[PDB]
């Protein structure tokens, strides 16, 4: 029985129920994330921006089943083209808009990675990606509005690959947290 999360804390409690077992009902997780109506006062603690690039702010560790984090995207900040390390990845907009560009996995031959599609993710919409679907880039293309998104990854992962758009070549990158549970973590 999926109920509407009344608050961020209620959402977290519901997520612990949805991840109590060993598998993931993607459609139910996405539905509950979509149904949470972003309330800025509930997540202000985690919305810690950096001037130069987007930040990752850990909210909950899901009793080991998932990482739940808030990403804070300054104007013009964006990600690499990246994978998700054999994990489910849900992305819900809490504030602003983000452009998501999808790419196929590269072949062995060095070639330009050509986007397969793009879409604008708007406030409160929850999207989903996994390595079977493909790779993506996420960007705040706004000149005037910072964006904030809520991301859930299951299982949690500390590393992933960035792909060079000119060649498809990949490099391993380690995820760094700007803060954890509201506390800045150098
Ligand atoms: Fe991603």
């Amino acid at each position: 029985e999926l109920l509407k999360p009344r608050t961020l804390a209620d959402l977290i409690r519901i997520l612990h129920e949805l991840f109590a077992g060993d598998e993931v009902n993607v459609e139910e997780v996405q539905a509950v994330l979509e149904a949470y109506e972003s309330n800025p006062a509930e997540w202000a603690l985690y919305a810690k921006f950096d001037q130069y690039r987007y930040t990752r702010n850990l909210v909950d560790q899901g009793n080991g089943k998932f990482n739940l984090m808030i990403l804070c995207w300054g104007e013009g900040h964006g990600s690499s083209i990246h994978d998700h390390t054999d994990s489910h990845c849900f992305l819900k907009l809490l504030q602003g808009n983000l452009k998501e560009t999808l790419f196929d996995w590269p072949d062995k031959k060095s070639n330009e990675m050509i986007k397969k599609s793009e879409r604008t993710l708007r406030e409160n919409q929850c999207a989903y990606i996994n390595d079977s679907i493909g790779l993506h880039r996420v960007e705040n293309v706004s000149h005037t509005e910072p964006a904030v998104s809520l991301h859930l990854y299951s299982p949690p992962f500390d590393t992933c690959h960035a792909f060079d758009q000119r060649t498809g070549h990949k490099n391993k990158v380690t995820m760094t947290f700007h803060s954890k549970f509201g506390i800045r973590t150098p």
